[PDB]
């Protein structure tokens, strides 16, 4: 009969300060701990409830230069809840210490204290354990008040074989030898600090470290065989810590930041303080075979897992519904820190994409306010998704952009300075930014509801009427305050106009021959333009279509496509816009381009369309074969350079351009030819491996220099080819043996599911094996993961037909309790609904279209 009924804890029960003693076996794989808590109660009572989860608890005691009793324990698995219960109903305000002894086995998921395991380049299997907390998984490695706002602080011993090194949040200030073989380290206490940002690891990992201007000793841990790739993001740490550290001006509070590389993790990174992790491909750097795309990803995720130093370690969500507080500025401060200390990797052009990511998922009826309530584990999980994090950090943007850089970084600085070790709510944030103007309202419409709105710009000579009205595929009176900006064909600077009601106008000072609203796209809206707006528009980027800027461009062309889907803008006149691409260089235009109309042929390759399909790749090929034949193959250039080269080359071969085709070929064959030991340009090599891959001697040889690779980028290039293969039996071996995890590790399943499922022949057979191995899948994944979100759309979201809405419907409905109620089962149901009905709609519109584009 558990006393408690409440997934949330009691709140009269506080922790202050844990000591944990942990003692892992990494042979028999089971670990051992003592877990002692000073509490102090705000009103008496006699039980004191905690979270546990898979922990066997032998025993547990209360202790008050006096005293201690024992306490009875029970469990209520479901709520991941143990009770002790007391002979004395405790007395407020009187510190108490609680005892807990315990065991448990190695998680074998990716979260709790888990198995991790590797080859050395000689064959040799080892073992080591590593942490993954966050967000409710602490309670697998301990018992533990384990909600974010209560925080503590944690002292923190491992005991270990002599041959294992151990380290955890703090320096290492003792080793004591406590038995023959066995040594007991002890790390200094904490900070105060929430559960989920524990962390300790029992490797055989080595190091290479730098210190700060400030003192603080960074350090870079990975395995033996490749520590010596630890050098780019060392260096990158020391800069981007630096830099946080003078641009908050709230110095970095512990002794040493780590940095260390998994090998294997669920993720591709975590925060934990003073010890982040890593998945090995989202930290290690070959100067060699590395990708620019790898170069950019590295830096972008240590400039994230440094800022959640500060947001997110220091300043905490006060509870998961507000988990974008953590996530959204970190993503945000990702593109404030490396515009500066990287210039070269010009991170601000790609900002804008995460907004029409998010966008992408926020106009469906399943989407949620970015500020939402969610109780269990796997609802928690779903927080960390693209609203959380993309749209989080857009309307960051757009509302540094209205307030000004400098009133938004002494809000900032305010809000972490006054909130720091503490736990801060959605009002928080807003009463920071108001001390520096009501940006509580404002904000609250970008925070409370769901969505955006579609902006109408209707101009009768001077006089520009506007409306909002909320955006969704395919009427609930939802209203924002809209900080608008526009430019003219008479005026560049950036015009604002604050839109806080359904309609309002601005008079013009003169008349002009066009006016573009959200300019950069900064803002967290789209625009239509009504009478000859868009054919306005679709000349300017015509004729002179550097006459408004690169993202402008990108934006318009996002937009024009968005407004298909609602009826607002003919599928015709949407690619009659996206002709002028032929005339464009730029990388952010392009990939817009590209990122609007592949998906189009992604969902005729899933039906029967041979004809359309052929004719619309073909198309593409046409729009960019100048930009396509202007590519070197080379690794030249800037970062954005690179990039771009690389997707042009892998389009144009995997559509069978007969020119690139030929000189991949050559590529490969000469590749083979040197046993695998060429050194190709690595921006050719996705497309030469793919090409390659077609055969089976080019696959099964591919294949085998995967097994001894040392390179992630290599090894994600190997992966993106062998999962484009045509071979049936060979796409099914790549989904049973990264599922089986030996010869493929269980770490790129998901994405080996989703590319097999992007697959033009092999999309049938990834939706099946979801299917057939869905139990085993939320086993190691879990529900709510962006795992399993990522799986789920990835098999299903490009299907259209009414025959696959309901294998998906039917499939996710049998689940019950193991999925049914999934976020993002609603979002590919409604995606698949929005793909039924544009088909539906555009095919023949488009059929038609390609066939009388003679423009081409
Ligand atoms: C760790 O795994 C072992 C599996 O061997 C679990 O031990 C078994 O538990 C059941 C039920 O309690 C017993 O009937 C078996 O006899 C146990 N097996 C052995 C070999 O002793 C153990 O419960 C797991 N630990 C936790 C904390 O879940
Ligand atoms: C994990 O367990 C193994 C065995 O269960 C321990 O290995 C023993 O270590 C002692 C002293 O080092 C040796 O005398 C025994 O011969 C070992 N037994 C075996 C089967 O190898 C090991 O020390 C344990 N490790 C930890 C960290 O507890
Ligand atoms: C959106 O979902 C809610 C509840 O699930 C429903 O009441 C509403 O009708 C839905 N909207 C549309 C357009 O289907
Ligand atoms: C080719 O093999 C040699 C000898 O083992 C090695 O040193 C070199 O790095 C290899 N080159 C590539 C590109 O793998
Ligand atoms: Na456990
Ligand atoms: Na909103
Ligand atoms: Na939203
Ligand atoms: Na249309
Ligand atoms: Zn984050």
């Amino acid at each position: 009969p558990f006393p408690w009924n409440k997934i949330r804890l009691p709140e009269y029960v506080i922790p202050v300060h844990y000591d944990l003693l942990i003692h892992a076996n990494l042979t028999t794989l089971t670990f051992w701990g003592t877990t002692k808590v000073e509490i102090t109660a705000s009103q008496p009572t006699s039980t004191i409830i905690l979270h546990s989860h898979h922990l066997q608890i032998s025993r547990a005691t209360l202790r008050k230069r006096l005293s201690e009793e024992p306490l009875q324990v029970l469990e209520h698995p479901r709520q991941e809840q143990i009770a002790l219960l007391a002979p004395e109903p405790l007395l407020v305000g009187l510190p108490y210490t609680v005892v807990i002894h315990y065991a448990g086995n190695l998680s074998e998921t990716f979260h709790g204290f888990y198995k991790s395991t590797y080859r050395t380049k000689e064959g040799e299997l080892r073992i080591l354990a590593s942490t993954q907390f966050e967000p409710t998984a602490a309670r697998m490695a301990f018992p533990c008040f384990d909600e974010p706002a209560f925080k503590a602080s944690f002292s923190i011993k491992i005991r270990r074989e002599p041959r294992h090194l151990a380290i955890s949040n703090m320096p290492l200030v003792k080793s004591v030898t406590v038995a023959e073989g066995l040594i007991e380290d002890h790390f200094d206490v904490t900070v105060k600090m929430s559960t989920y940002l524990v962390a300790f690891i029992i490797s055989d990992f080595e190091s290479v470290s730098k210190i700060t201007k400030s003192g603080v000793k960074v350090s870079v841990y990975a395995v033996p065989d490749k520590i010596n790739q630890a050098d780019y993001a060392l260096d990158a740490a020391v800069t981007l810590l630096e830099f946080y550290e003078d641009y908050f001006s709230i110095p970095y509070p512990l002794p040493k930041q780590d940095l260390a590389a998994i090998p294997d993790f669920q993720s591709g990174a975590m925060e934990n303080w003073g010890l982040t992790t890593y998945r090995e491909s989202a930290l290690l750097f070959d100067a060699e075979k590395s990708s620019a795309s790898s170069k950019l990803g590295i830096t972008m995720t240590v400039a994230h897992e440094l800022a959640h130093q500060w947001f997110g370690n220091l300043v905490t969500m006060e509870w998961w519904n507000d988990l974008w507080l953590n996530e959204g500025f970190a993503k945000f401060m990702e593109f404030v820190s490396v515009s500066v200390t990287h210039p070269e990797l010009k991170v601000g052009d790609y900002f804008f994409g995460k907004c029409f990511d998010a966008m992408e998922v926020d106009a469906l009826n399943s989407s949620h306010p970015v500020s939402t309530p969610v109780e269990n584990p796997a609802q928690i999980r779903e927080m960390f998704d693209d609203v959380s994090y993309d749209k989080g950090a857009c309307i960051l943007n757009m509302l540094r952009e209205y307030l000004s850089a400098d009133a938004f970084k002494s809000g900032i600085v305010q809000y972490l300075q006054k909130h720091s070790y503490k736990n801060t709510k959605n009002e928080d944030l807003w009463d920071s930014m108001a001390s520096i103007v009501d940006v509580k309202t404002m904000m609250n419409t970008w925070t409370l509801q769901k969505g955006f709105p579609l902006i109408t710009i209707t101009v009768r000579g001077r006089n520009v009427h506007m409306k909002q009205e909320h955006y969704m595929k395919g009427d609930t009176g939802y209203l924002w305050h809209v900080p608008l900006t526009f430019i003219t064909s008479k005026s560049d600077m950036v015009h604002r106009f604050l839109l806080k009601t359904k309609t309002d106008v601005l008079i013009l000072p003169e008349e002009v021959e066009w006016i573009k609203f959200n300019v950069g796209m900064n803002g967290y809206y789209i625009v239509h333009y009504e009478d000859d707006g868009w054919d306005s528009l679709t000349g300017l980027l015509k004729g002179t279509h550097t006459a408004v800027s690169s993202n402008d461009r990108a934006s318009l062309i996002n937009n024009a496509f968005q407004l298909v889907s609602i009826g607002k803008l003919s599928i015709e006149k949407a690619l009659d816009l996206s002709l002028y691409l032929k005339h464009e260089t730029e990388i952010m235009p392009v990939f817009q381009g590209l990122n609007e109309l592949i998906p189009m042929y992604k969902l005729m390759e899933k039906r029967d369309m041979n004809e359309v399909e052929t004719q619309f790749k073909a198309f593409l090929i046409r729009l960019l074969r100048d930009l396509i034949d202007k590519q070197t193959w080379t690794d030249e250039g800037s970062v954005s350079e690179r990039m771009l080269r690389s997707q042009l080359l892998l389009l144009a071969c995997v559509h069978n351009y007969q020119p690139c085709v030929q000189r991949a070929e050559g590529y490969f064959r000469k590749w083979k030819e040197s046993n695998g030991n060429l050194s190709l340009p690595v921006d050719v090599t996705l497309a030469v491996f793919a090409v390659g891959a077609q055969s089976t001697e080019g696959w099964d040889f591919l294949y085998s220099k995967y097994q001894f690779s040392l390179s992630s980028t290599e090894k994600s290039q190997i992966e993106f080819a062998l999962c484009r293969t045509q071979n049936k039996e060979k796409l099914q071996w790549l989904l049973d043996e990264s599922f089986k995890g030996d010869k493929i590790k269980t770490q790129e399943f998901p994405q080996i599911l989703t590319l097999i499922g992007r697959n033009p022949v092999g999309y049938p057979l990834a939706w099946q094996f979801l299917r057939k191995n869905w139990n085993k899948l939320v086993q190691k994944f879990e529900l709510g993961s962006s795992s399993i979100a990522h799986m789920v759309m990835g098999t299903t979201n490009q299907f259209s037909t009414r025959t696959r809405l309901e294998e998906v419907k039917g499939f996710f409905s049998s689940l019950k309790e193991n999925g049914s109620q999934l976020r993002c089962v609603q979002q590919t149901i409604e995606t698949i609904e929005e793909n039924i009905g544009w088909m539906d709609k555009n095919f023949d519109k488009i059929r038609v279209w390609l066939q009388s584009e003679k423009l081409r």
